[PDB]
């Protein structure tokens, strides 16, 4: 039912799913002037050593690569977290060109697009009894800005042909997370929310400030998705971000001073 299209884009989603006028909604802009160092924060711990991939989808909004989750197989635990968050999947959203396509925002600079590894608090025993909790999840952050390739990407940009179209999915095994990460794990964090309906106040946003490079034959396989199925009208994969919505009564955290 929604979309990023102009008559069933962002801006219509509060009709059906009331929480998009919360008081906890991402993406937000990350002003760097009013971020706080916070350095009672602990380092983030990146446990992708494991991480075992099964399969990537088209899934109309976005394309995931889901992973095993069934065990604490590929973990984030530390930073701002209390216990133990499991990778579930991760997804890109980004712009038609390469000025637009992130969902943060800092200081108000648009990336070309944004890498969200989705991650669930194992205390709640499953995805869908966490996202009902203000803690349940975990989502990291990493920006993507035009340059040059990123060979831990070119893996899944060569499987996109096989999943152009809305509901088409591939084997996508024995796939690295590792090589989507950047050098330092510095962070900015806050209370937020999905950014995709049904936009649920339940994620503990940790968002890194070392972008990652991608090329632009990279980002131009993105935009060569299609947001319908086989057989429909061909409608390109773009500008599938929501814009930042207000701060409201949150602060945003620095692991770095
Ligand atoms: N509120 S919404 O889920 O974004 C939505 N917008 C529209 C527009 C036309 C038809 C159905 C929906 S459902
Ligand atoms: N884009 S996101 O905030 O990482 C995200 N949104 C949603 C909505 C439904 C199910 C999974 C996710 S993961
Ligand atoms: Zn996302």
């Amino acid at each position: 039912h929604w979309g990023y299209g102009k008559h069933n884009g962002p801006e219509h989603w509060h009709k059906d799913f009331p929480i998009a006028k919360g008081e906890r909604q991402s993406p937000v802009d990350i002003d760097t002037h009013t971020a706080k160092y916070d350095p009672s924060l602990k380092p983030l711990s990146v446990s992708y050593d494991q991480a075992t991939s099964l399969r990537i989808l088209n899934n109309g909004h976005a394309f995931n690569v889901e992973f095993d989750d069934s065990q604490d197989k590929a973990v984030l635990k530390g930073g701002p977290l209390d216990g133990t968050y499991r990778l579930i999947q991760f997804h890109f959203h980004w712009g038609s060109l390469d000025g637009q396509g992130s969902e943060h925002t800092v200081d108000k600079k648009k990336y070309a697009a944004e890498l969200h590894l989705v991650h669930w608090n194992t205390k709640y025993g499953d995805f869908g009894k966490a996202v009902q909790q203000p803690d349940g999840l975990a989502v990291l952050g990493i920006f993507l800005k035009v340059g040059s390739a990123k060979p831990g990407l070119q893996k899944v940009v060569d499987v996109l042909d096989s999943i152009k179209t809305k509901g088409k999915s591939a084997d996508f095994t024995n796939f690295d997370p590792r090589g989507l990460l950047p050098e330092s794990l510095d962070y900015w964090t806050y209370p937020g929310s999905l950014t995709t309906p049904p936009l649920l106040e339940c994620v503990t946003w940790i968002v890194l400030k070392e972008p990652i490079s991608v090329s632009s034959e990279q980002v131009l396989k993105f935009r060569k998705l299609n947001f319908n199925g086989e057989g429909e009208p061909e409608e390109l994969m773009v500008d599938n971000w929501r814009p930042a919505q207000p701060l409201k009564n949150r602060q945003i955290k620095a692991s770095f001073k």
